[PDB]
Order: C-alpha cells, then structure tokens, then sequence
C-alpha cells in the first residue's frame, strides 16, 4: 500500500503545516501537524476542556462506530516550545492520503496548553519519530508509520514541504519526479528516539564551505533551523544590522535586508536554503525588525533541522531495519 497527502502552511510565514487525516467511522477529518520530532498522535476532542477549544475541529469518539476506549491508558506530552497536552486514549481507524491503519492509538486531549488553544488551525499532532518516545502509559503505543510500515510497498515516508506553498507527505514510495539530481542518504541514530543524523558542514551565502560535523534531528514539527552558536553567528554577521536580542528571543534583522542563503552538507552533497526562507517577518505588526529563521540551539541541548531546512529539500525518512535519512534538492 501507499498514501499521499498534501500538507499546507497554517499561515503566511509557514509557522507550521497541516495535513488532513481521517479518523473513525464515518470519517472525521482533522487537520494535524505531522511531527517527525515526536511520537504521539493526539487530537482535540469532545473530551477537551471546553474553555481550551477555540475554533479547532474535534474528534468525537462516541460518533465513531470503530472507536474503542483503550482502558486505563493516559498520555501527557511536553514539546520543545514549552507547550503541552494530555488525556486518555482510544483506538480507531486512521487514514492519511488513502493509507489506512486499523487500531491506531488516537490520544484524545482532555487538556491542552494555551498555545494550542490559541491556534485554531491545528487540530492535533501526528508523530512520526520513533515509537520509543510515545508517551502513552502504562502500555506504550506505536506511531501511525510504525503501524503502517509492514503494509507499505517500501518502509519509508517522504516530506516535501513547500516554501509559502503546499507540499506533500508520501507513505510507502519515493516519487522520483519530486526532486532533482540524486538523493544522498546518511546514517541515523535512534538512540534518543529521533531522526538524528550528522551534517557534514555549512556555508553562508557564496562563502566557502566549512567542513564540520553537526549532529541534529530532522524535525518537521519545529519551525526554525537551530544550530550551534558559532554557525549562527557566522550567518548573521553577513546581514548588516542583525543582532541577537534577548528581549525578542533570538536573532533579529532589519526588514530592509536581503538575506544570504545558507547551505548545509549531507555527505558530499549540499542543500541550499535560499535567503528568503530565513525571513519570519516583522517581530510585531508594523515593526521594521524581522525575526530570523536560523537561531542558536545553545539553550536546547540538540541541533534541530526544522522546516526552514527541510523545506529546501525532498527528505526521505527510511524506516528499514536500520533507518537512514535521504536528502535531495528540488
Ligand atoms: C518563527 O518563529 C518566530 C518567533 C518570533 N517571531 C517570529 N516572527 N516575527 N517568528
């Protein structure tokens, strides 16, 4: 089997992407944030505290003839941006782009933090990291991909995120028309539960490539590219007037600037992020200070190849017995 679904930016600056997901019988379609940095499929629901729902589409398990309470199971998750959610668990039929999994754990939110309530465009998350990170207790549950894997034509999924435009998540096949050149594959460590890999270096604009190992994660659920402070300083030094602002929370730059590209290495291959991809717009409406798309990871503990980086590539998440990542230009 295969599946293919379009993913659409939630807003004008690609803060996140939403993909329609069919849950239950008859189908209830929710728009979920596919997140290769986490491993829970959770949804706003008829159980979510009413004051914490503001415009989201909810899953109502009592209206699904295939829903079953997973007795005793609870979940609770916190994300790198400080947001969180928690609740109980049903199993139900879940379909993405024509690919169907029966008995998928659908984690129903009883509580969500304010940032979720305040974002009416995201109805939940669909985790695509390794199932070792799934938070369901006392019986850990498998991700949608883990459940689908054995049925897929090939045990892979691909992320093809658009810049200010829709893109595609495919399951079970590589679309050889979706990229240019060749796909360069690179080793993955699953020891932290992430799609963790080592970039071979970087360049700023037309500058020379610096060969240096940068361990980080391929994370579709993170908006920005978070890299070591040395790398980030080297980038923003090429933008007149750019500076790190503690009050704003990162590097800002004059909105009048033209940003240089940023290149990252994948083995001997190179992925070029155009400068425009690094612009996240005025820090507040009407400001002439703009919030940068490359930020320091120093306070995180891990480097994160988020959407800024991934949207410059066609990315293969190869879930074979020994997982690997592939990157191609497009
Ligand atoms: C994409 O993250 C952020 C954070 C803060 N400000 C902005 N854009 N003005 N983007």
């Amino acid at each position: 089997s295969t599946g293919s679904a379009t993913t659409t930016p939630i807003d004008s600056l690609d803060d996140a992407y939403i993909t329609p997901v069919q849950i239950g019988t008859p189908a209830q379609t929710l728009n979920l944030d596919f997140d290769t940095g986490s491993s829970d499929l959770w949804v706003f629901s008829s159980e979510t505290t009413a004051s914490e729902v503001d415009g989201q589409t909810i899953y109502t398990p009592s209206k699904s003839t295939t829903a079953k309470l997973l007795s005793g199971a609870t979940w609770s998750i916190s994300y790198g941006d400080g947001s969180s959610s928690s609740g109980d668990v049903y199993t139900d039929t879940v379909s993405v782009g024509g690919l169907t999994v029966t008995g998928q754990a659908v984690e129903s939110a009883k509580k969500v933090s304010s940032s979720f309530t305040e974002d009416s465009t995201i109805d939940g998350l669909l985790g695509l990291a390794f199932s070792t990170l799934n938070t369901v207790s006392p019986t850990q549950q498998k991700t949608f991909f883990d459940n689908a894997k054995a049925s897929l034509d090939s045990p892979v999924f691909t992320a093809d995120l658009g810049y200010h435009a829709p893109g595609t998540y495919n399951f079970g096949f590589i679309d050889t028309t979706a990229y240019t050149g060749s796909i360069t594959y690179t080793a993955v460590s699953t020891k932290q539960g992430f799609w963790e890999w080592t970039s071979t270096g970087y360049a700023v604009g037309s500058g020379t490539f610096k060969s240096t190992s940068i361990d980080g994660i391929a994370d579709t659920g993170t908006t920005l590219l978070y890299l070591p402070a040395t790398v980030v300083s080297a980038y923003w030094a090429q933008v007149s007037g750019a500076k790190s602002s503690s009050s704003v929370g990162g590097y800002v730059f004059p909105c009048s600037a033209t940003l240089p590209s940023f290149t990252f290495g994948v083995g001997s291959a190179r992925i070029v992020i155009p400068g425009d991809y690094i612009d996240f717009g005025p820090i507040s409406t009407g400001s002439s200070s703009c919030f940068g798309g490359i930020q320091s990871s120093a306070g995180i503990g891990i480097n994160i190849f988020g959407d800024v980086a991934l949207k410059a590539a066609f990315v293969v998440f190869n879930g074979a017995t020994t997982p690997t990542l592939g990157f191609a230009s497009k």
